[PDB]
């Protein structure tokens, strides 16, 4: 890494310098390092210059903005100091040449949208490693290659792409957030595909000019969103996707439809055609959105040339991200969702999930966390006494707080609380629900997902909803 390679095409006369590193952050800023000085939140790295230079930072690019003019090179205590106007829309572009262009040495798929973009990106980074990519995944669990996922700014960003290319990542999916896009984060990135999920003429207006400085490469569009349509409209070569008749298919571009999906015990069965032909999928997954974020993610595949029939033989493989809407099924025994869900709406949308799924009666367990926000509590009990036919109360996280108190503010929310059944221990209600629910019934545990905790008092109690199904039904969590 160099100092005059790094700018050669904006700076032609920089000086030749080896760097290490390239932070934002004066106090990290170490022997070699470049610093780059950028003005954002009332906060100006030009102020840093000095602890930069004293810490033996290699050299310095700076925001030119009332300072100096676009490529000027200044000279502090030996230490060269470059100026470019607009450095927050040019870091990317900085950042990836540093890294070696990271995202031209890998299939990096970004995926927009208010919901769905985890699971979207998950199962991009699964499929594509069933055909025999070694996968990743940038968002909001984390970052890493598949299974090895670790808990930001435009460098960060090519930064971490540039690590995953060094681990052998050959494919990406990166969850894109509207704040990113707007902040110049992935400015640079070169797409090989942008998936989107789901006063508007502003709005609109601002996105509009965002994504046409962008390489958004294959554009997939959700055709069963509003906004979607509007957008496909407007993208002749768009793919779009749709599970509710959306495809509009006089435009004669690329598609893919959901004709029939059967929601059942364990899953659903999606029956779909595409400009690609035609297939049935067996989909591990439950509810409604999860449909969409799968044929998503296959309109996607398709559309960056990888072959149905290899997608085909491979959909049956795709897994749930753990503790979401993650489906145990045992032969003759109550179908069992773990679900994360720990706010009303997200109850809500889950037991909509559920309920496709249930022949029978949904059961609803779930409960609270103790010494957090109490105004929760009884609207997640009339989404539980509404969206279910059961609703088991019980503990979840009661802390310090006295366990049976958050019971009865959940159940003052409901009508008719009586009706709710009240079982402590969560262990014992989880039990009391799998062991009374008949075969065709769902029961939905929400709160925990994938958290193997339950705190009682100041203790991190081993226990998790996952493990106490699985053994319950005779199966491994």
């Amino acid at each position: 890494r160099n100092l005059r390679d790094l700018l050669a095409p904006w700076v032609p006369d920089a000086p030749s310098r080896a760097l290490r590193e390239m932070t934002l952050d004066s106090r990290v800023a170490a022997a070699g390092d470049l610093f780059v000085a950028v003005v954002g939140h009332q906060a100006d790295g030009r102020r840093y210059i000095p602890q930069a230079i004293a810490q033996g930072v290699a050299a310095i690019i700076a925001e030119a903005k009332d300072e100096a003019t676009d490529g000027e090179i200044r000279e502090m205590h030996g230490v060269p100091v470059i100026y470019l106007s607009q450095l927050n829309e040019r870091l990317s572009a900085l950042a990836g040449r540093f890294y070696h262009e990271p995202s031209d040495n890998l299939r990096l798929v970004g995926v927009t949208g208010t919901n769905g973009k985890t699971t979207t990106t998950q199962l991009l980074a699964q499929w594509s490693q069933l055909l025999g990519e070694i996968s990743a995944v940038m968002g909001t669990v984390g970052n890493g290659l598949l299974g090895k996922v670790i808990p930001g700014s435009a460098v960060d960003v090519q930064h971490e792409l540039a690590g995953l290319v060094d681990q052998g990542a050959t494919f990406c999916a990166m969850e894109v957030s509207s704040h990113g896009l707007v902040q110049h984060r992935v400015a640079a990135l070169k797409f090989a595909a942008s998936v989107f999920t789901n006063d508007m003429e502003h709005y609109e207006a601002a996105k509009w000019l965002l994504y046409s400085e962008h390489h958004c490469g294959q554009a997939i569009i959700n055709a069963d969103d509003e906004v979607g349509r509007r957008w496909l409209a407007k993208l002749p070569d768009a793919v779009a996707v749709s599970m509710e008749d959306h495809i509009n298919p006089n435009c004669h571009g690329r598609w893919l439809k959901a004709t029939e999906v059967n929601y059942h015990d364990s899953g659903a069965t999606i029956r779909f055609s595409s400009s690609w032909g035609d297939g049935e999928i067996e989909s591990h997954l439950m509810g409604a959105f999860n449909v969409s974020n799968l044929l998503l993610a296959l309109a996607t595949l398709l559309a960056l040339g990888y072959p149905l029939a290899d997608l085909l033989k491979t959909a049956a493989r795709l897994q749930p991200v753990c503790g979401r809407m993650e489906v145990f099924t045992a032969p003759g025994k109550p179908t069992v969702v773990v679900d994360y869900a720990h706010t009303p709406d997200a109850l809500e949308k889950a037991l909509q999930a559920a309920r496709l799924h249930c022949a029978g009666k949904l059961w609803c367990v779930f409960g609270c966390g103790g010494d957090r926000d109490k105004g929760k509590r009884p609207l997640m009990g009339a989404i539980a006494e509404e969206f279910a036919d059961v609703a088991v109360v019980t503990d979840d996280n009661p802390r310090t707080e006295e366990p049976r108190a958050i019971i009865n503010d959940i159940l003052a929310g409901m009508l008719d609380a009586g009706h709710a059944k009240v079982m402590e221990g969560r262990a014992e209600a989880v039990t009391c629900a799998v062991m009374q629910a008949k075969e065709n019934d769902v029961v939905l545990v929400a709160g925990k997902g994938h958290e193997d905790y339950q705190i009682v008092g100041n203790q991190r109690l081993d226990y998790s909803d996952r493990v106490t199904v699985a053994r319950l039904l005779g199966v491994i969590a």
